[PDB]
């Protein structure tokens, strides 16, 4: 699936979303390389769902730095590494 990948590529991403600093660049090209793995919505669900769980494992996840990935990566992605996103939408 993606969802271990995915994983491997978000989990650096927390230092980012919740430590502050960031993003190394890598963040937004991350969640653009989910952009290019999945392509359908039963293909979000192993990435979106995994930025969802790793996303929520954080003292205090910040949804500025991890509402800004797509937003700076300009990839346009419903989902995002938080503790909120929805993958049951994403289109």
């Amino acid at each position: 699936l993606n969802c271990g990948q995915v994983d491997s590529k978000m989990k650096p991403c927390l230092t980012y979303v919740q430590g502050g600093p960031g993003p190394s660049g890598e963040c937004c090209n991350g969640v653009r390389d989910l952009h290019n793995q999945a392509q359908s919505s039963g293909d979000r669900q192993t990435v979106c769902n995994c930025l969802k769980g790793i996303a929520r494992g954080i003292h205090n996840l910040n949804l500025n730095n991890a509402a800004s990935i797509p937003s700076k990566c300009n990839v346009n992605v419903p989902y995002t590494i938080s503790p909120d996103i929805d993958c049951s939408r994403i289109y």
